[PDB]
């Protein structure tokens, strides 16, 4: 069965004000491209072409101006609004008609991933047609996240949302793969004491039915989020160091679409034209004649 | 005589696309606050309260949403549009009625300044009620700028806009103080070979009449570059290092207004309220009870 | 057959003076640990325990003070001097008696690697008991390196040392695996026009005999070198971002030895003792009770 | 009267191990030059030519190899050892015969200063031929330092070394100017509860006699932190940003000596020769023909 994608690029409330007073966090650049390019590229790398972008009423037209309907990149993008930030699990109610009877994947609009064989890590989660798949990653500050606990055999046995005393240093990352049960689970969720529909409650529902796969995302992968001004800056520096070293870009959607064969050489050449006088368009042009393994 | 301020926050064309596709460069954050806070703070530090913000037609309402009429900060802000990026000198034609018969100051919306006694450096330019004052700063790449040449006595003798063979390494920074002659000079400007109304032509008009003061902005000042992705990132890191070392902010307009006595303690306390859950509001609150020299 | 390691941590001449006037480049820290810890950790990750450190006459005792005989980490370290910087291929002549009749691996003392399944990438090169194995990596500036050219089938067909017009963007990284033929090949090398015994000439000798394996090190790996002051700084920032995100260290030799089972819990506890009041010793202590996948 | 300088470049214990296992912190580079160049340049900027460098027994010959007797730079450098890190005030006992009956200045070997008119700020402290002068700087973490308390009139009224409950956010920086009384005061000091001869006790002695001038080092100056790996890295980035923006170096001793007229053009040209193949020597060469204001 095919899998649809959702990017949640909602309000980060007032947390990063005044930097985010004028625009949405997920429109801020990480080095050389808007933040949302990164999770969008993540969905694309998982082979997902039909994608719903959920944002605030105010910023939706700005996402639309940036991304269009996706057709330029071999995608089909649709848009939905989240009037109020009522929790990550709300994506499934807002996205209910978009999803229909299909499999799905949710990615947070401010999550960046980097590493070798990421494509294959995503592929193996995408091919699991039943149940749910999340990724666990070792962090310094697991108390900020959904935390997964494992028994001595390596099996996930509990999930806790922002525990004061984390059972491990393994956080659940902001990338989630779901079967056709997720909308019904989300519909039956009640708000938590913070007034939010919690994704962790969704994941625990799968866990209790023995249908949650927790794959380790190893330390050789970088999972960056952009939760503070400091971490945003570090994410920019990280991407810049890689791109300036390699002469290759991270999360260039045009490149990914070209490599997935969703667009061809002539379409890529046309996409390069408007940006030909800057490094980004020069990069797209170089992609036409260079072999990159 | 009073001096009015103008902030030119216009289009950077396609140079930083796709990062700047969604929103204007001068609304992007530098570390923890929108870029435009920095030149705005520069004008305020010069004692300027009546300020015209010029931007593109698309982004004007976003500057308006962010900054309002200024009254919350003891300022009087007005707004105007630049339909096409036809040169920095265009600010004086767009801003003609705003300026009237008063003295003026122009700052570029993407210029950041830092250093000791910057207040005094601006004060001494502001008090010159005749002629014009600009600042020259030693840079590695003077070709990118208006370049000033000095004779052996230290007197400015020529200005060249983006010369292929710069006469010195001294660039004219994006901060300009003018008397009542600037509008009339701007009205008589003809477009350059690049189709732009050049500020450098304005400055050369004053130079030929012996009325251009070119002050050296010494190497102990930081005039930070935001022209490239790399330089944007370096500026964010520079500001973060200073703020995290000192526990004091650079270019916090609320603080500057409070210290200029344009707003009082009770007004500052009210401004802190909406942001009380984050570091920026906590900073404003701390300013009410701490003596800072 | 067993494989011995060599780390070349020689003079970088005057290239980074005055920063390197007082000490060797490979003793400078990258974030929180001396540079040489990184390539040392790379050899360890490849399963190599018997390692020759080649440095200048002046700095050998400083490497010795830092690293000792290796016994604290389950290694056996020996030391050799390189009086004059006569080329990377000289490591095999200086290291001839150390190597004996064994397989070998050479790593440059200023090369840093990071990425997922690096262990497995190294393992597959280490298990090739005949011929030579190098890694090719896409860089922005291949003209600074040994460059490998591939035919349409992906087969390596030429190697060029620092070509003005590189045949590809694939540089040979500073990690090299060799069979028992390398010493004899090195002995027959004549100095190049720059007066150096070139590693690229060694690699081309294997290529001509059909015994060079060129494995791609993919873009999901970070290969950093520290060839300039700028790149050194970027390498520090890169490592710090990863370690501060994960609460896990890159190239902690004590950790690697513990995970390879070369030292046990009680030995690791003793190594933690001297450093117990700083973050590094606290990290080693935490490793005793935490499960990390 | 003439004023002699002392640079205290002693042990940082184990705090930054293993990075500092091999070599002293003050020999590590900050961006492009050894750390000690920065405080050395600070003394030079204050017009001080006769300078005692105090370090550990192990690292003294390395400071000597780097700096020599100073004669190449128009300085007269001498050397002395601190066997154990028994407090900053120990500098005056070790340095007693060097100081003699002259005025003095102490700078810590890991303190970096930057800002406009720093020369003048140092000059005005240097010209005070009686009493002592220190500088107070607003910091986020005053507990780490000597902390100065001021009454409502702005007068310094107490000094506390590393108070658990700081009376202000004003730290005393690691630059101190003293009259002929300091040696005798240092001789009468008793160790504190931490077993250290405290500079803060020296400064309090002057305070009680009404002879401590506490000048504010304003927020437009950078007093950069090198106490942690993170802060070391931030300092390197800060210096790189300034130097790469300006094409001018911070704390180039050859430049400062040339500008003070302590060495002439021909001597500077000779100093450039050995480094002519790298940016540092190219910079010195450029200084011979460029006017820099
Ligand atoms: C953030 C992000 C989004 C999408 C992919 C990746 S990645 O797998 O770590 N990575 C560096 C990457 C790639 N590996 N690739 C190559 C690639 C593209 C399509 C399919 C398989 C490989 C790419 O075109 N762009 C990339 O950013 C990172
Ligand atoms: C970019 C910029 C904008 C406004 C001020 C400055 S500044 O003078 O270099 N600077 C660090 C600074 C200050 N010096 N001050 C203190 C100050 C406030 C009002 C008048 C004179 C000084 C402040 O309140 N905010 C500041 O950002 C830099
Ligand atoms: C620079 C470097 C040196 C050695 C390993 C590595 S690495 O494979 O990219 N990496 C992050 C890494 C690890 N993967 N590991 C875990 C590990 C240790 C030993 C065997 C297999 C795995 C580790 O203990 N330290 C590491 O630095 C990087
Ligand atoms: C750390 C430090 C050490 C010495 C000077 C300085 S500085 O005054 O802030 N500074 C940027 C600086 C300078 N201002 N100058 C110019 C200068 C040289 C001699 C006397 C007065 C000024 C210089 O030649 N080198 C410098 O590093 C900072
Ligand atoms: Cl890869
Ligand atoms: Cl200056
Ligand atoms: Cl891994
Ligand atoms: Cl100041």
């Amino acid at each position: 069965m095919k899998r649809k994608g959702i990017i949640l690029a909602g309000g980060s409330g007032t947390r990063l004000h005044p930097a985010t007073l004028a625009i949405s966090k997920q429109l801020l650049p990480v080095y050389d491209k808007p933040m949302i390019y990164y999770p969008l590229s993540t969905l694309m790398l998982a082979g997902i072409r039909e994608i719903l972008i959920i944002s605030t009423p105010q910023d939706t037209p700005r996402f639309q101006q940036l991304l269009g309907d996706g057709s330029n990149w071999g995608l089909d993008l649709q848009y939905a609004v989240q009037p109020s930030p009522d929790g990550l699990a709300q994506a499934f109610l807002i996205g209910e008609s978009f999803i229909g009877n299909d499999l799905s994947a949710l990615v947070l609009g401010d999550n960046l991933y980097y590493g070798h064989d990421f494509h294959e890590l995503l592929g193996s989660a995408s091919q699991r047609q039943t149940g749910a798949s999340v990724f666990a990653y070792h962090v310094l500050d697991p108390e900020r996240y959904g935390v997964v606990e494992f028994d001595q055999g390596g099996k996930a046995i509990s999930l806790e949302e922002k525990p004061l005393e984390p059972k491990s240093n393994y956080a659940v990352t902001g990338l989630y793969f779901y079967d056709q049960q997720v909308v019904d689970i989300a519909r039956d969720l009640k708000p938590s004491p913070r007034g939010e529909l919690e994704i962790t409650d969704v994941n625990r529902a799968y866990l209790e039915r023995g249908q949650l796969s927790v794959e380790i995302m190893g330390r050789g992968y970088a999972w960056l989020d952009t939760g503070t001004h400091d971490s945003l800056l570090e994410a920019g520096q990280f991407i810049a160091t890689l791109e300036n070293r390699q002469g290759l870009k991270v999360a260039c959607p045009e490149e990914i679409a070209y490599r997935q064969k969703w667009i061809d050489a002539a379409q890529l050449e046309k996409l390069a034209a408007p940006l030909a006088k800057n490094g980004y368009g020069q990069y797209l042009k170089r992609l036409l004649t260079e072999t990159v393994y």
